[PDB]
């Protein structure tokens, strides 16, 4: 019945994104994706705390899927028999059947094939949703990612001008709820089922123990900082399937930001900090103007610095002293300074 | 002095809305409403937990009032002598005197009549606000609802096109703060005054025990699901007088969303999830495209699935396989599948 | 190298703002500011609770700096040797070097001079950010303020009309994390270093003990209410460097609101409540229409009434009974009232 070309896409692990065209003159296709559920213990902080995670394709977040408006997206969801739980998938980009969840419930040892038409442009969350209390549990165990539905003509500024990125990164933010014992130390378990009761008690209090990018504190710092160059226009997709976030690029801005993440709306310009409402993806474009290290955070700085939610960019290029300069390096306060006469003393 | 026709409105219990015109060619009127405060014990979850509630017109939320720009709204607020506390009303739609609170304080056995001019379009919270710590306590005990001030020409898309709904529902979301005893079980009390001290201690920690629509977990599921039909344009008004929320229609979208709730602003288009800042109402229009069950949640899924904040729509009509289809039903993973060669293993 | 006139600005304590032009025909200048770090114990609530604070210029928030687009801002940051900790400054308005933090780290006894070009219009947070866990700690200890970068032609409505304020106020909101002892009473310390470990434990749970405007509960009530007059257009700048807020003017509205705080975007009109994402400043214009007391809150009313986050305006002028009137003062419910036949009983 649907007589369109079929194109298989090979996903890649975040924060990288599978190759794609921004603008295209190709017509609609059936874009074929495979997502394999993997339950596994994972390391989620710099002290080595482990967690009974649940993932699409082995990562937190699940990988970013990219299609264009009018494409059909045919997803083979696989639940290997080494897993212990049923799983399914809800695409916030899709129309009907709880975004697909009501058509994709699979037990370990099964797979299912769902097709949805990409009628809505933007970045959108996808996540597991088995039913009842299992919905938040699978999501906050790691079972969420995002899909981007680009306009066929690529992005624009809402005022008739095309916008093109030189580089794209996907930042999935994950709130985690890790039990502690009476001594205050994080607990370890041998299976997700064994971890559940204690984890639900932490979840109920709506305060995460960790807030991480790309699955762990420090994932996108150190050697895995995100690269860019002065002059590049970088698209930063940010998702949060369960909980609000407030992204900020330290030392930069959001030149064009779709806070609610939907490209039929013009972006806002020149933001300091934006807001990803829990259950959504948003996107920001920034053209780098200065070299050096940038931090990229949620701007609850307690979350950023103390619960894991800091990434880095390492940007190559030449410094622009017109934009910013250190006029005088740190020096002893002059002896003839008169600061004791200032109004606030 | 004010020589306009008077029109008495009979309110109805949420999530339904009293009948009204969208567009009107009638001129301004004095629209007369009566709100009667009722303090009473109410059931707020599926396990039968009770709560010492305070309400306008016996419901959480209070009923939705609907008027047009330029109408005058004359509210008779009644505090029967069976109540124990003073009460008043703040209309976020109104100008002056703390939205009316400073002109409406009534003791049990009294009533008061306030008139406010509907100069500002949108959906707006109304709530009790007696003074001091009694303000949050009366609000989170249930004393809040909403008023909609429509443009006289009805809604529009911000780009010169009229928008008309076939159906309207009012979803009032309530954060509740229910004390627990040392064994961890919710406590019961014989009066609101007796519940207050323990409730304030829960309030102070800014973590609700329950987050509910229409006054209780499960209120809008089961037999009280919200009805719609494929093709209908449904307006979903959502209020939260004290605390943020992030609404999402599972399997749908917000075609047109006034997140901040004010019709002088164009709506955003094609949202997955929107954001109701605490202390406001917002509104979303969606044209149903597929039949079946939809969930409507706050997309903190812990709140949705575990604290009470899930409603259902039951939508009649014919399924559209172009928008979404199950290409292959659940089946055993083929023996010749090669998933062990995937990049993430 | 930079051959522009230099203009020294004398800052003033919030909520007031140093004098400035809205529109200007002067060209770019080097606008010179001095900020002096002051660590000190401060009183943060109406019961006299003290706190080991860290400030710019002795206040929470730090003072509002005002410049125009294209100016250069040359900041001398001073860390007197009476302080105990290193400090620095991040301007969210600036481009490069972590907003300046990477060029301004100074030990007690030192000062540094940073210049940044004001290329981005709006209101923006500035805050200390020494590194690692010290970043949130210095911020939530009080080391944050804001800078406003006005367009050279002043504000406009996004639709080609100039907007001019008669009056400006800066409301800095501060989330505080004050330890308690086993008896539940706030603890006192002799230095910030001594307070740190216990404070970090409170911070980690992401629930403030206090949420205050201008540094303390009650700061902007009583004799320090904010003054205005009927007819004045008042700009209310609101910042929150670490945590979301939802401002609301009780009895008023936001006529024009830049929620994300950036003047290249048109303001929203007629808001009831707006949203300051943590890590940002926003701004609202309101033309007062009625005299009397107004409250200005975050509309988590628990925070507003119970944790400190209420300010007042005292507005002089004549009451407008067309906008609002008390039709009938409180009176006993008429004996012939029939409220027992209402639908909700
Ligand atoms: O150690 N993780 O369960
Ligand atoms: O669920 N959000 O903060
Ligand atoms: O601006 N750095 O938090
Ligand atoms: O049982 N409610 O107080
Ligand atoms: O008060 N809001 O999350
Ligand atoms: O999309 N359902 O959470
Ligand atoms: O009393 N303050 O540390
Ligand atoms: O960090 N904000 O609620
Ligand atoms: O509208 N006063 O919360
Ligand atoms: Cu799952
Ligand atoms: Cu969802
Ligand atoms: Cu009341
Ligand atoms: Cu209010
Ligand atoms: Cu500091
Ligand atoms: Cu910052």
């Amino acid at each position: 019945d649907l007589k369109l070309p079929r194109q298989r896409v090979d996903l890649v692990a975040p924060p990288f994104v599978h190759v794609h065209e921004q603008a295209t003159k190709q017509g609609p296709k059936i874009m074929e994706f495979k997502l394999v559920v993997q339950e596994k213990k994972m390391v989620i902080d710099e002290k080595g705390t482990t967690f009974q995670a649940m993932t699409f394709n082995g990562s937190m977040p699940g990988p970013l899927m990219v299609v264009h408006e009018g494409d059909y997206v045919e997803v083979t969801l696989v639940n290997p028999a080494t897993n212990t739980m049923p799983h399914n998938i809800d695409f916030h980009s899709a129309t009907g059947a709880l975004g697909g969840g009501a058509l994709t419930l699979i037990n370990p040892g099964e797979q299912v094939v769902l097709r949805w038409k990409a009628t809505r442009t933007g970045v959108f969350v996808y996540h597991c949703a088995p039913g009842g209390p299992m919905i938040p549990w699978h999501v906050v165990s790691g079972m969420n990612g995002a899909v981007m539905v680009l306009p066929r003509d690529g992005l624009n500024d809402g005022h008739g001008h095309s916008l093109r990125y030189d580089r794209i990164y996907y930042i999935g933010e994950q709130d985690l709820y890790v039990p502690r014992d009476e001594k205050g130390n994080f607990k370890s378990y041998d299976s997700p089922g064994e971890a559940y009761s204690d984890t639900e008690e932490v979840m109920r209090k709506l305060t995460p123990t960790h807030v991480v990018f790309n699955g762990k504190a420090g994932a996108l710092t150190g050697k895995n900082a995100l690269n860019a160059n002065v002059g590049e226009n970088v698209l930063i997709v940010h998702s949060q399937a369960n909980r609000d976030s407030r992204p900020h690029l330290i030392g930069g801005h959001g030149d064009y930001v779709w806070e609610t993440g939907k490209f039929s709306n013009a972006p806002e310009t020149g933001l300091e900090t934006w807001f990803i409402r829990g259950g959504s993806a948003g996107a920001a474009l920034y053209k780098f103007l200065q070299p050096g290290i940038y931090a990229y955070v949620t701007h609850n700085l307690i979350e950023a610095a103390n619960l894991g939610a800091t990434a880095h960019f390492k940007v190559e290029g030449k410094w622009n002293d017109d934009l910013m300069t250190q006029v005088k390096a740190p020096a002893d306060i002059p002896t003839g300074s008169t600061n004791e006469n200032l109004y606030f003393q």
